[PDB]
């Protein structure tokens, strides 16, 4: 359940989440777009869910893609800020799950973002330790899908 | 049209938005719920759009309501952060408009949030000058609806 998943966010996991976000969240536009372009490059199959965005290969030049990219980063910002209170984290995660469920995005599909996060993290000198911390956070959302 | 509305966001207006947000945005859960509950108190009809939240009368205690309220505040956080780059503000605004358009929320309906904002700002001692600044921000989103 989503409540058991949130419980997996131990003290050190939270610290690693915050330490890496401090760097990653510094450039929401740049890193957000990097996240999305990497998702589409490594998982071409997911592009079909983003028809509304148009030519996703345009990257930063695509206004709609940039809109979603920036907004996605503020969702991660939201999760990080809620790490202190599990009750606030869960209600925020559930709200986000709802919008994805409507788009028929499954937990397995949603988890595909772990690859991109791992890559952007590594580009900034954050290794497996951090990628795993982030996978734990994503898992909380997966538990709600 | 959206770009034209963004043009109303002058140097002084942006300055008031940023200064008032420094306080209002410091307690997203508290001020977010204050906004939603006020909207529902002054415009009871708007509740028809939020059937999914269940018993909104529980206010802060309602997890679904709390979830939407906190998330609402990060949308505003997003807008505030994009004030200095019209191209980014616009793409982010249009993204957020899309979701409301889908729910059949007209520009007139959207403008009802202006009252709650004015009251919330006033509770923190930010008068008409600031309320007016915020009305202009909301007007940018209305331009996209
Ligand atoms: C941890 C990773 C993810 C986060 C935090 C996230 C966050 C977001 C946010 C905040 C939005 C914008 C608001 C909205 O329209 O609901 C959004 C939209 C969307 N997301 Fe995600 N998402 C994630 C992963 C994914 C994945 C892996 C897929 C699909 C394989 C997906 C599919 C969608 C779709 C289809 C949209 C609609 C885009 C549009 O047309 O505007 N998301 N996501
Ligand atoms: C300052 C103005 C407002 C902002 C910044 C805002 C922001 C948001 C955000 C960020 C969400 C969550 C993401 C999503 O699901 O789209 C949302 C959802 C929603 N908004 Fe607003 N909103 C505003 C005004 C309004 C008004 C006045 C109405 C209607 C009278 C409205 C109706 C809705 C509805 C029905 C939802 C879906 C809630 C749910 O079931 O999760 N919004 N809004």
């Amino acid at each position: 359940s989503v409540y058991d998943a949130a419980a997996q966010l131990t003290a050190d996991v939270k610290k690693d989440l915050r330490d890496s976000w401090k760097v990653i969240g510094s450039d929401k536009k740049g890193n957000g777009v990097a996240l999305m372009t990497t998702l589409f490059a490594d998982n071409q199959e997911t592009i079909g869910y983003f028809k509304r965005l148009g030519d996703v290969s345009q990257g930063m030049a695509n206004d709609k893609l940039r809109g979603v990219s920036i907004t996605l980063m503020y969702a991660l910002q939201n999760f990080i800020d809620q790490l202190d209170n599990p009750d606030d984290l869960v209600c925020v995660v559930e709200k986000f799950a709802v919008n994805h469920i409507t788009r028929k995005i499954s937990a397995a599909e949603f988890g595909k973002m772990n690859g991109p996060i791992k890559k952007v993290l590594a580009s900034k000198n954050f290794g497996d330790k951090y990628a795993n911390a982030w996978a734990k956070l994503v898992a909380v959302v997966q538990a709600a899908l």
